[PDB]
C-alpha cells in the first residue's frame, strides 16, 4: 500500500515570515536543550575523576593526620564548587531554553492553524455541486475538525522535541566519540542487534493482534445477530441454543490470545535480556580499559551513557516523526481541495450584471449527464421558450430530468451540448451571484436554519429594515400563524427549538424568497409530501408569489398544472407534446393517461474484581512469586552498578580490579537471565489467567444478557452495538485490573521497598533528601500529563460551536448556495474561530512554562543531589560509592515503576470497564426465563381471558397505554384487534408471550394466571408471527427448528410442516433444496417469502394459540395472496389473536374488538359493528370512500 502525502516545503505555505522565524528561533532552542544533558554526562563523569584521585588517597596508606584532612578535603570542596556551578548553569539555560522551544514551535502552528481553517472552510463552499455529488458529505465534515487535528500534532511542539531528540543523537554520540571511540564503536555494533530485536516484536504483536480480531469476529456476528433478534429469541425460547452458538465459537480467540499474551512478555524480557548483556559486556570492556590506565572511570562513565542516551534518543524521536507524517498525510486530502478550483465560481465577479430582466427563458439543444452514472444521458436534444410572464408546468414519467432542468437554470451543473439563455444571453456568460439573485428557489423540502425567525429570513438579503419583512411574512401567509407564537418574530427555530409543521416551514422559505424579490421562480415538488389541508394555504400563497413572474414549477397535483399557462410533457429527455391542458387532453398521450388515473459512574471494589479470577489462584501465586523477584532485579543493578564503581573510586589493589569487575560484571547476566525467566513464567501464568478470565466473562455476561427481560433490551442505552461492544472488548479489557495490577504492585513493592531499606542503611541522610523530592517531579510528570489533557478539553470544548456552524452550513450546502451566503457562513466560522486563537496564543505561554518548570525542577535537581551527597563525603560521614547506591536505587527505581506501569494496560478505564461487566452479570431479572418451576399442566383447552388489565411502558412511564382492557377469547375461535394506531394493540401480543408484567388487572390462561405458570410452558404453546420476520444466517433446517427446541425434527416433520406453510412446493425446485443458505450471506429473500418461513415454523410448533401481529408489513401483490391463503390454512380451528390492519381480514374473524384508550369501546362479529354504525363504521367507510 502507498497513502499519499505532501512535499515537506509545500506543507509550510501559510506560513508568514515571523513564523518562519518562530520555527528557526524556536530550533535553535530544540538544539541547545538537545545536547544539554550529554554535557551532564561530560560533567558527571569529571566529577568521578575528581573523587576517584582522591577517593583512594586517604583509605589506603595513613601518611599524615591533619595535613592529609585539610589537603584533600580543602581540595574537593573547590572540585565541586565548580561542578555544581555546572550545574546550575545548565538548569538555568535550560529554564530559558525549553521556554523558546514549545513557545515558540506552538505559537507558529497556532498562527498556521488559524490561517488554513478559514481557507480550508472557504474551499469547500467554493465547490461545485457535481463535487457533492461524488463525496460523501459526512466525512467531510469530520475532515474538517479531525485531520486539521492531525496536522497541528505534527507541526507543533512535536518538531522541537525532534530536533532536541537529534541534537541528543549527535551531541552524545559526539561527546562519546571525542572523549573515547573504543567504547562507542564497542556499543554501536551491538546497537543494531537491539534495534533488531526492539522491531522484530513489534512485527509479531501485530501479527497476533490482527489475527485475533479475526478470531473473535465469528463469535461477535452470533452475538450481533442475537441481540438484534432479542424478540424472536425470547418469542421462541432458544436462549440457550444461542448461547451454545456463541460459545462454539469463543475458543477460537482464547488460544489466539495465549499466543498473544506469551509472546507480549516474551518480548518484554527478552529486550530485558538484551540490556542486561550489552551492559556486561560494554563495562567488562570498560573496566578492561581502566584498568590498563587508558581510561579513567570517569571516561567510561561518560562514554557509555552519552552513548545509550544517544542511542536511545531514537526511539523518542519515532512517535514525533510518526506524527509529523500522519501530518503530511492529512494534509493532502486538505490542500488538494484548497487548490481546487471550480467551473462555475460563486464568489468570482466576471460576468454580466444586466438590469430590468423580463425572463424570456430558453433552452437549446441541451444534452446533460450526470457525473456519477456519466454513461446514462438524462436529457438528449432538448428544446424549449418561456415567453415573459408565462407558467410552465412540467409533467411526465418519474425521472431526475425535470428537476435536472431546475438544476440546470440554478446553473448548478453546466450542461453539454446545447445553450441555456435568458432574454437571448448565455446564462453561462452572467455572474453566479447576480443569476442566483434573479432567482428563487422552493425545494422540496424547506431547509430552517437554527436561528430566530428574523434571521432566517434575513439570510436571503442580511441589509433588511423589519417593515420589509413584516410585507414579506404576510404576502407569503406565515403572519398570522407567527403573530400567534409566544416570541412573535423571536421565536427559535430549527432542530433545537419548536418544530413547525411542513406548511409553516414551507411558507417561511416563501417569505424568505420574496424578500429576495427574485424576477425568475422555480418550485420543485412544491406541494409534493404536503397533505391537502397545509396544501390548500401553500397554493394560496404559492400563487399569490407567482404573480406576474416567470415561474417554474415541478408539478405533481393536477389542480397546480390545470391554471398553469403552458404545460409541457417529457418523456425520456424528450418533450412529446405541448400545449394548454385542453390541447394535451384533446392530444390524448401521456398527459391524459396521467389525469384520468389521479382521478457512567459505577465505583467498582477491587477485591470484587480480584474474585472473578479466584477460580485460577495456582497462576497467581506464580505470578505473584516472579513479579516480586523481578521487582527485586532492579535495587540490585543499582548495587552491582555501585559495587563496579566503588573499587576504582574508593580504594583498592590492582590484583582485585579483575575479578571484583568481571564477578559483578557477569552478575550483571545472572540478573538478565532472572529477568528472562520470571518474564517467561509472569506472562505464562498471568497471561492464561487472563485469556482464561475473558471467555468465562463474556459466557457468563452473554448467558446474563438472554436472562433479561424486554424491558432492559428496550432501554436507549442497551442497544444491540453498545451491547456488542461490551461484550467484545470491555469483556476482555478486565484482565489488565486482576492479575497484571498484582504484577504492578508486587514489582513496584519488592522494587521502591528494598531499595528505601537499602539506600536507607546505606546512608540515611541522602534519602530523606531524594525521596522528599521524588513527590516533588513525581507530581510534576502528573500534572504535565492533566493539564495536557484538561486543556485539550477546554480548546476542543470551545471549537463545538465554530464545528456546529460549519455543519450546519454543510449539512445544507445545496439550500444556502442558491441563497447565495456562503460568505456570510465565513464571516460566522471565522468570527466564532476568534477565541480558540486567543487561547491558543496564551497556550503556547502556559506549555512553554510547564515544559521550562519541568526539566528546571529536574536539571537543578540533579545540582542538589550531587551537592549534598558531596558534603556527605567531605565530612567522611559517607562513601561517595554509597552516593551511587543511593542515587541509582532511588532513581533508576523509581524510573522502572514508570517504565512499569506505563506499559500495563490503563486501570482507571479497565475498572470501570470491568464495573459494567459486574453490573450485567448480578442483574437479576423481573422474568426468569430461564428458570424452572412452573405449574405446566396436561391441560391443552387455551380459553385465553384479559380482566381489567393495566398497563404503561417502562421506557416511557409517564405516558399511558392501557386502562381496564378486559377481553375473552373462547377456544379455537380467531379474534381481531382493531382501532387507531397505539401500542395497545401490540401490547397485548407482548403481555400474552409475557414480554412484560402488568401494573393491576390479570391475565388468565384457562382460569390460571399466567404470573403463576412456567415462562417457557406459556410460550412453548404460542405462536409469535412479528411484522418483519427475522431469519438467521442458517439452513432451512435449522431456522424452522429454532422453534421446537430439544425435539427430534426429522425430515417428515419439516415436510408437513412445509407443506402446510404452502412454502414447499416453492421450496423444492430451488437449487440446494433444503440446504440453502439463507440470511445475509445467502441469497437474499423477498419480505413475502421470510414470513411463509415465519409461518412454517409457527406450524412446526404446533401451538393451541396463534398471535398474529401486523403481518402483510410488504407490497408485494401476489406474496398477499400466498400468505392469506397460508394464513387462513394456519387459523384452521385454532385459537388466534390477529392484530388487523386489512378490512379482508376483519370480515372473517370470528370475533373483532375495537380499542380506544385501553378501553373497548365496541365489540361484535362483522355485520353487528357495521350495523351498530359506530366507531368500526368509521373505519370502513373511510376505507369505501
Amino acid at each position: 500500500e502507498k497513502k499519499p502525502a505532501v512535499s515537506v516545503l509545500t506543507m509550510f505555505r501559510y506560513a508568514g515570515w515571523l513564523d518562519r522565524l518562530y520555527m528557526l528561533v524556536g530550533t535553535l532552542a530544540a538544539i541547545i536543550h538537545g545536547v544539554a544533558l550529554p554535557l551532564m554526562m561530560l560533567i558527571f563523569g569529571d566529577m568521578t575523576d575528581s573523587f576517584a584521585s582522591v577517593g583512594n588517597v586517604s583509605k589506603n596508606s595513613t601518611n599524615m593526620s591533619e595535613a592529609d584532612k585539610r589537603a584533600m578535603f580543602a581540595k574537593l570542596e573547590e572540585e565541586m564548587t565548580t561542578y555544581a556551578y555546572y550545574y546550575t548553569g545548565i538548569g538555568a539555560g535550560v529554564l530559558i531554553v525549553a521556554y523558546i522551544q514549545v513557545s515558540f514551535w506552538c505559537l507558529a502552528a497556532g498562527r498556521q492553524i488559524h490561517k488554513i481553517r478559514q481557507k480550508f472552510f472557504h474551499a469547500i463552499m467554493n465547490q461545485e455541486i457535481g463535487w457533492f455529488d461524488v463525496h460523501d458529505v459526512g466525512e467531510l465534515n469530520t475532515r474538517l475538525t479531525d485531520d486539521v487535528s492531525k496536522i497541528n500534532e505534527g507541526i507543533g511542539d512535536k518538531i522541537g522535541m525532534f530536533f532536541q531528540a537529534m541534537a541528543t543523537f549527535f551531541g552524545g554520540f559526539i561527546i562519546g566519540f571525542t572523549r573515547g571511540w573504543k567504547l562507542t564503536l564497542v556499543i554501536l555494533a551491538i546497537s543494531p542487534v537491539l534495534g533488531l530485536s526492539a522491531g522484530i516484536w513489534a512485527k509479531i504483536l501485530s501479527s497476533f493482534t490482527d489475527k485475533e480480531l479475526h478470531a473473535y469476529a465469528k463469535a461477535g456476528a452470533v452475538a450481533e445477530e442475537v441481540l438484534a433478534a432479542i424478540r424472536t429469541v425470547i418469542a421462541f425460547g432458544g436462549q440457550k441454543k444461542e448461547l451454545e452458538r456463541y460459545n462454539n465459537n469463543l475458543e477460537e480467540a482464547k488460544r489466539l490470545g495465549i499466543k498473544k499474551a506469551i509472546t507480549a512478555n516474551i518480548s518484554m524480557g527478552a529486550a530485558f535480556l538484551l540490556i542486561y548483556a550489552s551492559y556486561a559486556l560494554a563495562f567488562w570492556y570498560g573496566t578492561s580499559l581502566v584498568i590498563s590506565k587508558e581510561y579513567s572511570i570517569g571516561q567510561v562513565l561518560t562514554v557509555f551513557f552519552s552513548v545509550l542516551i544517544g542511542a536511545f534518543s531514537v526511539g523518542q524521536a519515532s512517535p514525533n516523526i510518526e506524527a509529523f507524517a500522519n501530518a503530511r498525510g492529512a494534509a493532502y486530502e486538505v490542500f488538494k481541495i484548497i487548490d481546487n478550483k471550480p467551473s462555475i465560481d460563486s464568489f468570482s465577479k466576471s460576468g454580466h450584471k444586466p438590469d430590468n430582466i423580463q425572463g424570456n427563458l430558453e433552452f437549446k439543444n441541451i444534452h446533460f449527464s450526470y457525473p456519477s452514472r456519466k454513461e446514462v444521458q438524462i436529457l438528449k436534444g432538448l428544446n424549449l421558450k418561456v415567453k415573459s410572464g408565462q407558467t410552465v408546468a412540467l409533467v411526465g414519467n418519474s425521472g431526475c430530468g425535470k428537476s435536472t432542468t431546475v438544476q440546470l437554470m440554478q446553473r448548478l451543473y453546466d450542461p453539454l451540448d446545447g445553450m441555456v439563455s435568458i432574454d437571448g444571453q448565455d446564462i453561462r456568460t452572467i455572474n453566479v451571484r447576480y443569476l442566483r439573485e434573479i432567482i428563487g428557489v422552493v425545494s422540496q423540502e424547506p431547509v430552517l436554519f437554527a436561528t430566530t425567525i428574523a434571521e432566517n429570513i434575513r439570510y436571503g438579503r442580511e441589509d433588511v429594515t423589519m417593515d420589509e419583512i413584516e410585507k414579506a411574512v404576510k404576502e407569503a401567509n406565515a403572519y398570522d400563524f407567527i403573530m400567534k407564537l409566544p416570541h412573535q418574530f423571536d421565536t427559535l427555530v430549527g432542530e433545537r427549538g419548536a418544530q413547525l409543521s411542513g406548511g409553516q416551514k414551507q411558507r417561511i422559505a416563501i417569505a424568505r424568497a420574496l424578500v429576495r424579490n427574485p424576477k425568475i421562480l422555480l418550485l420543485d415538488e412544491a406541494t409534493s409530501a404536503l397533505d391537502t389541508e397545509s396544501e390548500a394555504v401553500v397554493q394560496a400563497a404559492l400563487d399569490k408569489a407567482r404573480e406576474g413572474r416567470t415561474t417554474i414549477v415541478i408539478a405533481h397535483r393536477l389542480s397546480t398544472v390545470r391554471n398553469a399557462d403552458v404545460i409541457a410533457g417529457f418523456d425520456g429527455g424528450v418533450i412529446v407534446e405541448q400545449g394548454n391542458h385542453d390541447e394535451l387532453m384533446r392530444e390524448k398521450g401521456i398527459y391524459f393517461k396521467l389525469v384520468m388515473t389521479q382521478t457512567d459512574v459505577p465505583p467498582a471494589s477491587f477485591w470484587r474484581i480480584l474474585k472473578l479470577n479466584s477460580t485460577e489462584w495456582p497462576y497467581f501465586v506464580v505470578g505473584i512469586f516472579c513479579a516480586i523477584i523481578n521487582g527485586g532485579l532492579q535495587p540490585a543493578f543499582s548495587v552491582i552498578f555501585s559495587k563496579v564503581v566503588g573499587v576504582f573510586t574508593n580504594g583498592g589493589p590492582p590484583e582485585t580490579q579483575r575479578q571484583n569487575s568481571n564477578l559483578f560484571s557477569l552478575l550483571f547476566l545472572i540478573l538478565g537471565i532472572i529477568s528472562f525467566i520470571t518474564f517467561f513464567l509472569q506472562g505464562f501464568t498471568f497471561g492464561k489467567a487472563g485469556e482464561i478470565l475473558t471467555k468465562r466473562l463474556r459466557y457468563m455476561v452473554f448467558k446474563s444478557m438472554l436472562r433479561q427481560d424486554v424491558s432492559w433490551f428496550d432501554d436507549p442505552k442497551n442497544t444491540t452495538g453498545a451491547l456488542t461492544t461490551r461484550l467484545a472488548n470491555d469483556a476482555a479489557q478486565v484482565k489488565g485490573a486482576t492479575g497484571s495490577r498484582l504484577a504492578v504492585i508486587f514489582q513496584n513493592i519488592a522494587n521502591l521497598g528494598t531499595g528505601i531499606i537499602i539506600s536507607l542503611i546505606y546512608g540515611w541522610q541522602l534519602t530523606l533528601l531524594l525521596l522528599a523530592i521524588v513527590p516533588i517531579i513525581a507530581i510534576a510528570g502528573v500534572v504535565e500529563m492533566k493539564m495536557l489533557s484538561g486543556q485539550a478539553l477546554k480548546d476542543k470544548k470551545e471549537l463545538e460551536g465554530s464545528g456546529k456552524i460549519a455543519t450546519e452550513a454543510i449539512e445544507n450546502f445545496r439550500t444556502v448556495v442558491s441563497l447565495t451566503r456562503e460568505q456570510k457562513f465565513e464571516t460566522m466560522y471565522a468570527q466564532s474561530l476568534q477565541i480558540p486563537y486567543r487561547n491558543a496564543m496564551k497556550k503556547a505561554h502556559v506549555f512553554g512554562i510547564t515544559f521550562s518548570f519541568t526539566q528546571a525542577m529536574m536539571y537543578f535537581s540533579y545540582a542538589a543531589c550531587f551537592r549534598f551527597g558531596a558534603y556527605l563525603v567531605t565530612q567522611q560521614l559517607m562513601t561517595f560509592e554509597n552516593v551511587l547506591l543511593v542515587f541509582s536505587a532511588i532513581v533508576f527505581g523509581a524510573m522502572a515503576v514508570g517504565q512499569v506501569s506505563s506499559f500495563a494496560p490503563d486501570y482507571a478505564k479497565a475498572t470501570v470497564s470491568a464495573s459494567h461487566i459486574i453490573r450485567i452479570i448480578e442483574k437479576t431479572p423481573e422474568i426468569d426465563s430461564y428458570s424452572t418451576q412452573g405449574l405446566k399442566p396436561n391441560m391443552l383447552e387455551g380459553n385465553v381471558q384479559f380482566s381489567g388489565v393495566v398497563f404503561n411502558y417502562p421506557t416511557r412511564p409517564s405516558i399511558p397505554v392501557l386502562q381496564g382492557l378486559s377481553l375473552e377469547v373462547k377456544k379455537g375461535q380467531t379474534l381481531a384487534l382493531v382501532g387507531s394506531s397505539g401500542c395497545g394493540k401490540s401490547t397485548v401480543v407482548q403481555l400474552l408471550e409475557r414480554f412484560y408484567d402488568p401494573m393491576a388487572g390479570s391475565v388468565f390462561l384457562d382460569g390460571k394466571e399466567i404470573k403463576q405458570l412456567n415462562v417457557q410452558w406459556l410460550r412453548a404453546q404460542l405462536g409469535i408471527v412479528s411484522q418483519e420476520p427475522i431469519l438467521f444466517d442458517c439452513s432451512i433446517a435449522e431456522n424452522i427448528a429454532y422453534g421446537d427446541n430439544s425435539r427430534v425434527v426429522s425430515y417428515e416433520e419439516i415436510v408437513r410442516a412445509a407443506k402446510e406453510a404452502n412454502i414447499h412446493q416453492f421450496i423444492d425446485s430451488l437449487p440446494d433444496k433444503y440446504n440453502t443458505r439463507v440470511g445475509d450471506k445467502g441469497t437474499q429473500l423477498s419480505g413475502g417469502q421470510k414470513q411463509r418461513i415465519a409461518i412454517a415454523r409457527a406450524l412446526v410448533r404446533q401451538p393451541h394459540i396463534l398471535l398474529l401481529d401486523e403481518a402483510t408489513s410488504a407490497l408485494d401483490t401476489e406474496s398477499e395472496k400466498v400468505v392469506q391463503e397460508a394464513l387462513d390454512k394456519a387459523r384452521e380451528g385454532r385459537t388466534c389473536i390477529v392484530i388487523a390492519h386489512r378490512l379482508s381480514t376483519i370480515q372473517n374473524a370470528d370475533l373483532i374488538v375495537v380499542i380506544q384508550n385501553g378501553k373497548v369501546k365496541e365489540h361484535g362479529t362483522h355485520q353487528q359493528l357495521l350495523a351498530q354504525k359506530g366507531i368500526y363504521f368509521s373505519m370502513v367507510s373511510v376505507q369505501a370512500g
